[PDB]
């Protein structure tokens, strides 16, 4: 008779875990059952975001206090970039003593020449087996968002590769990003059955974006050389007050999945609710026939917009600004669009 | 009895006006009607943003061909900054003659502003002044008749500030991105005063971008580099107008607060489509909190806050009304409750 | 017997072409004769960088007003991003009749490019006829003659790969920002292969932005979104051309190798000063590094590469030159060695 | 017969802290005689710069795991910005047994209401004097570099500071970044000499730029509330190979203030040269007569130009990347000029 409890935290900064702290000094929260963070940080999301990196040291360090060395057992999550009114928060996924469950997982580094391929792609695949089972899952029908954290390129990182006689998948360091979520996505795809084995091959990623999982979230960083795996499902050997419901959004605008979901988990719109999405910039150039300008833009990197513009979407629904939005849907949804999960209490 | 015809043409390209010349060619707008055009083009919508004016300059240009000198006389609101989804596109807003009330529209210009008047009383004067004007200009002079008054106000530069000190005057700053604020929010109490929704012995200096308590619920103000004056449109409707277009608006308390459209649509008795025409200011709250959670817009050296606003706020409205071919402007001094702004809606009926 | 009369003109604005009228006003340029304009505009000098077509179309119009059809025979290079101190200005290229060797100058365009053919061979062949071309306008038949070739190619936007791929074309890139650098290395082989600096048989699609160590000495390009095909303009050195103005050049071998500028104002008898005019190529190092230091302008999503390397080359030379109205150009795909760039300077001879 | 000791830690991230072990490990730098460490950090060197304080949180743990307690009387100095070329690098100044000589010192926190007044220039006044007495100088005239870390304002903590009914000097949060950096420099200029007492008050901050120091260099950051003040200069009662010279450089071109002190050195340029300089949009907005855009650019923020800029005209000259540029030179030199130090040994 396990137990989900999901707690929000707010931050003032990537270093400010006051707030869990004082969670934990409540005891509200208790160390030795946290299995997860996920995290929005103030950085730009992209190559160069080191808020991520600011905010895993900073929970290490509280983390491993009360916990030693177990506390490399959690899985950080650090998703960078709070565009628009999005609000920097903190999702700690603690198990306590059919409804909400969860199951973690690691993976060892990733070569730098399987990144992007479909050595990263298998490697994925494995720990979502694994981690979808520590959740107590047997039915794929039953899992409703996997969360993925994973590595990324830099030039230096490109120049070590090429120094061994290796190649990597990309020079473009946002692009190797692009590359990480996409051939991770296709991983979480693979092992829920979304996709055939040999409907893969390195020159399908980030090419078929045709080929996409409904559940995957991937979110790339600089400051992690393997990856965190966490799965949300539905089990029966889970009990409970939350439960968790799931859809595509079709667009960037595509609100109604949202609206949806929260039918299914029987709960009203909120402050109360919570929401992961992925929020992409379509490669048409266009939103319902009307062209954007994401591709385009030399200024604000295209996925800075889209967590923008989807999280302003989002928040015009659920009614506050406390969403965990992510950019880039490679493989991860339709071209364009995400999934979107919400986990809320029954009324 | 005149009619107002709101044209809503795509761009592919700030200087790309082929929509408009189609549109004129085909007779579907005369050139001779045309009021004003809004546009919301792809630079950055904050001080050395040359999409507006190269916008401006095409668009010249073009009516030049069909009016000669009557161009002149076309306001060209140039709004920039099209973050997230939204899509850059022209509105013209055109006045033709027909046989209940509708859709009015007024236009007015001003003189240029001296640098050392803007964002200050000066500033307020001249734009309360020509906001009359454009007032009288569409027939209407009850002020609960007017729903939206769009204006296009200057700002400084570094080389604007020192031409300024060079003659023996100070300008209200010398931050350039603060002067945009400054422009919109003494234009704002400025269209607040010509409708009479702030005393005039209630304003001065040292109150503008101040005391945001002192607000309008139907001023719209976007600032550019591309104009020395001002650029005045009041929307609103009349008795004395007719046809199928109707304008109503509201008030959003902030940014996430999508109510006032739905409210609007209602008022309307449209429902949201591809057809909604929408116009909205978006501000950053100054609190640097929405509803309790703080953000991170007042914050961020990369990204200029107005920048994050817009694309929230068009994300926000887009996902109520189905399309991104929506007008959302930045910063909203004065233009409805700190981190608020108003918002109207331009439908025909069908209920 | 032609003499070449290069003009700096300074510019507050990309539509301020008040300079450039008074000197036609005043004689001092002579309308007929002018063969090409560069600009140094106050865009981002990226993908959507619209000071560049607002500083052409503000162009075109005062051209059009004196040569009529004439105009659009004149060069129009338009290199957007003046960022650290770097001054926007315009570089007037003009012919004139007088009476040793001078500067010469040559111009040619070409045709729309297939955008199917960016960074193919396609545009690799278009530019290097073009090349040939100017070259025999400019009076040269040896290329060690020629010292600086100026291209301005195309790019790619989302708009355009779809168009390519509606039509069953695919092109060489769907990033934006990366068919700038195709574009560029592209037509920096097209020079090469003009300038017999490399073989016809070395060069393939598979080479293009791949194998930098084929690269001119010569070649300077710079992309932009406001056209279809290239411009291009000759400079170099003529015994049919006369008058006080030479040109020197040499290849920085790194981002901070000023040590070329040095030399080439000693082989012009000048001395750094106000007046003389610098030409040159900033790109950041592929290696990542800087003479072993590692440099962060590869790794950066707030600001774009080039826009690094532009600021912190300008510094360099304008450290040495002691002034920032100087033209410099970001990325250089096979334009100079990796991490380097031509430099080219003009001057009148004093020793 | 104290020794000053410099060493330039070359680092491939704000947390990579590898190097500067490395040389606690080869005994190059013992831990024990660490007064202050100088930073370039890959942030963007203004309000939400995360690299800094990450660094910060870096060098702590490293630090205190060597000399626990003492290590917080460590002079903390990272400045963010690495535009163009510049090459991020730690500068280690290390105490050993006339020459180069280092002084330290510290400030309480700073209330945000005495930020960029005449509370701010007091308070760092006398740490001034502190610091270059511990450096053992009594003549300012043998003062050449004097570094302050200080603190800024954002948003929440302007919201904090009117709750308690205070106000602050500003509600921008780049201008707090100026008003302190420039309170910091008279206050500098005030311990040195430079400036009367009684020419000070809180209407001349920021105001009169012709009010200013040829030796402060000042750099703001989020990540602390109180100040940290370094004194470079030559002393009497210090010994070894490393002298140190200063100029002003008039403007962001004028680079013959460095080609001068390498004189006054004795030394030449080249790679083993270290330069510290200030970088200041002139406020004119021209350059020599030539106008500039670093005012009016929305974009990228007018310190993120001046550094590349000046980063860029310095390198030039001294031949290497990786030189200290700071932005914003608010009363430190001349309006669009700034303070440059050299540290070399004689030839
Ligand atoms: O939203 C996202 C996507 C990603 O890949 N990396 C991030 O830091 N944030
Ligand atoms: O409002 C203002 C006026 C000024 O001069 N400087 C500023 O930073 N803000
Ligand atoms: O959204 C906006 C507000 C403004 O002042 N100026 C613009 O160009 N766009
Ligand atoms: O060079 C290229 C071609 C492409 O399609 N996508 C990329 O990211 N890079
Ligand atoms: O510096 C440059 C290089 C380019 O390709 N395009 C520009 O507009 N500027
Ligand atoms: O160069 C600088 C000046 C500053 O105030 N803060 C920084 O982080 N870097
Ligand atoms: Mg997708
Ligand atoms: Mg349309
Ligand atoms: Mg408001
Ligand atoms: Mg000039
Ligand atoms: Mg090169
Ligand atoms: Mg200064």
């Amino acid at each position: 008779m396990p137990i989900a409890k999901v707690h929000r935290i707010a931050t003032a900064s990537p270093d400010d875990v006051s707030g869990l702290a004082a969670a934990i000094a409540t005891g509200a929260i208790a160390p030795a059952g946290i299995l997860a963070i996920f995290g929005k940080t103030e950085g730009n999301g992209c190559v160069n975001d080191f808020s991520r990196g600011f905010a895993v040291q900073s929970l290490q360090m509280l983390l491993r206090g009360h916990m030693g060395a177990a506390a490399d057992e959690v899985c950080l999550v650090m998703s960078g970039g709070t565009e628009g009114g999005m609000s920097p928060h903190f999702l700690v996924f603690e198990r306590a003593e059919p409804a909400l469950a969860i199951g973690r997982a690691h993976t060892p580094d990733l070569p730098f020449e399987a990144l992007g391929r479909m050595g990263q792609v298998r490697m994925v695949a494995q720990a979502v087996r694994r981690a979808m089972a520590a959740a107590g899952i047997t039915d794929p029908e039953d899992v409703h968002f996997v969360q993925v954290k994973c590595p990324l390129l830099t030039a230096m990182r490109v120049k070590e590769a090429e120094a061994r006689g290796a190649t990597t998948a990309t020079s473009d360091t946002l692009k190797s990003m692009g590359l990480s979520r996409g051939a991770s996505a296709l991983g979480i795809a693979l092992a829920l059955g979304e996709v055939a084995e040999d409907a893969l091959s390195d020159a399908v990623i980030c090419a078929d974006y045709g080929l996409w999982s409904a559940r995957a979230s991937c979110s790339s960083g600089i400051e992690l050389l393997g990856h965190e795996i966490v799965v949300l499902g539905m089990s029966e050997g889970w009990s409970g007050p939350l439960a968790i419901a799931h859809g595509v959004m079709a667009d960037a605008i595509d609100v109604t999945p949202v609206k949806a979901a929260l039918s299914a988990l029987g709960a009203e719109a909120g402050e109360a609710t919570i929401v992961l999405a992925k929020a992409e910039p379509s490669r048409s150039g266009r939103i319902r026939g009307k062209r954007h300008t994401m591709l385009d833009d030399s200024d604000i990197s295209p996925t800075r917009h889209a967590r923008a513009f989807v999280a302003g979407a989002l928040a015009g629904v659920v009614g506050h600004t406390e969403i965990y939005v992510s950019g880039g849907g490679e493989h991860q949804g339709p071209d364009g669009g995400g999934p979107v999960a919400v986990i809320a209490a029954r009324t």
